[PDB]
């Protein structure tokens, strides 16, 4: 297989984006490889574990996700020749071109390729400016604009550009905020930086919503990585256009099943590395950022930790109080002490209720 894969990994490393554990779309990993129709996770991990030869308990390299994007690459110009639709335009593409045509298949599979038949046919002839054109005019240009303009560059051109010149503005602002003491990672200096770029606090809630959208691992760092992927898959070049992103992430968090997800990110994002808790002072200073306006006793419940618990909260405790917070009455009256809430919930309620 080595004598028919560079550029493509790297094209679609930014475009679909690289998970290195496994994900939900069915059980995926790398980038959008498939490793089973299966709803066991069991039966996941023994697909994945057979394809790589260790036991990886769903955790790989990128060598390895790298090693199942080439198997397909292979599998997909596989799937394209014996399409009739496919074939003729793929034949006639130079190695670049053929590239933008193997990412449209990833994308949207082979059938929604062949819908773009117009299109196709000006690929064939080479008619590259009257293609570009019409590519631009499709609902796949709306659903995905980010992506979808590189690759109509790349039939357009001829070129990688569009992604070598999405690299250099990502490295460029890159280097304002990267460690002189560490070249990998953007230090104490360059979070301050970003945030006063932003014309945000780095303690404000604005910020916790950013890494929030970041898939930031732990307050106060910032990989180069995070930094990477978190401004391609916003669709962000600059601090301009990901401060115009922020009512954005605002208005998402009104709809409850985001703002769960924001809530139990912020204790692994607040956490420290090591600790399976979080530490109580910690722990209150971002319940009063998310919980803020959601909870009618949050100073209450600080009183009571600093007062009668003074210990570190666990996840499922952190967890469960969103799920206090909106079931509970402003006299706790529906409160059932007989139910299963965290032991320090019970207590609360027991501190709380001779205090109406
Ligand atoms: C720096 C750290 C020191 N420390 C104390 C105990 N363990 C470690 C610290 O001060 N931690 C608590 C702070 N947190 C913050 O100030 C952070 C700073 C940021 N980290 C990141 C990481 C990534 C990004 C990118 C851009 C996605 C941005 C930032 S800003 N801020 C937040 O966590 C946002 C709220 C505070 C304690 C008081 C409550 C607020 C947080």
């Amino acid at each position: 297989l080595y004598f028919q894969a560079m550029n493509i990994f790297e094209m679609l490393r930014i475009d679909e984006g690289l998970r290195l554990k496994i994900y939900k779309d069915y059980y995926t990993i790398g980038i959008g490889h498939l490793l089973t129709k299966s709803p066991s996770l069991n039966a996941a991990k023994s697909e994945l574990d057979k394809a790589i030869g260790r036991n990886t308990n769903g955790v790989i390299t990128k060598d390895e996700a790298e090693k199942l994007f080439n198997q397909d690459v292979d599998a997909a110009v596989r799937g394209i020749l014996r399409n009739a639709k496919l074939k003729p335009v793929y034949d006639s593409l130079d190695a670049v071109r053929r590239a933008a045509l193997i990412n449209m298949v990833f994308q949207m599979g082979e059938t929604g390729v062949a819908g773009f038949t117009n299109s196709l046919r000006m690929l064939q002839q080479k008619r590259w400016a009257e293609a570009a054109v019409n590519l631009a005019k499709s609902r796949w240009y709306n659903q995905t604009p980010n992506r979808t303009k590189r690759v109509i560059t790349t039939f357009a051109t001829g070129t990688w550009d569009a992604y070598k010149n999405l690299r250099k503005k990502l490295e460029q602002l890159y280097n304002r905020y990267k460690d002189p003491q560490d070249e990998n990672k953007i230090g104490i200096d360059g979070i301050q930086q970003f945030c006063d770029d932003l014309a945000l606090d780095p303690a404000s809630i604005s910020v916790l919503i950013i890494a929030w959208k970041f898939r930031a691992a732990t307050q106060c760092e910032f990989s180069k990585q995070e930094f990477m992927d978190g401004m391609t898959e916003l669709g962000c070049d600059s601090i301009e256009k990901l401060k115009a992103q922020i009512p954005k992430m605002e208005q998402e968090l009104k709809e409850p099943g985001r703002f769960k997800d924001f809530y139990q990110f912020t204790f692994n994002f607040a956490k420290n590395p090591g600790q399976k808790g979080l530490d109580l002072e910690m722990a209150i200073a971002y319940w009063n950022l998310v919980l803020n306006g959601r909870f009618k006793f949050l100073d209450l419940w600080n009183k009571f930790l600093l007062e009668h618990h003074k210990r570190s909260i666990p996840k499922d405790t952190w967890n469960l109080l969103l799920d206090f917070s909106t079931m509970i009455a402003d006299d706790m009256s529906n409160y059932d002490e007989e139910g299963a809430w965290p032991v320090l919930i019970d207590d609360f309620v027991e501190f709380a209720r001779p205090q109406i």
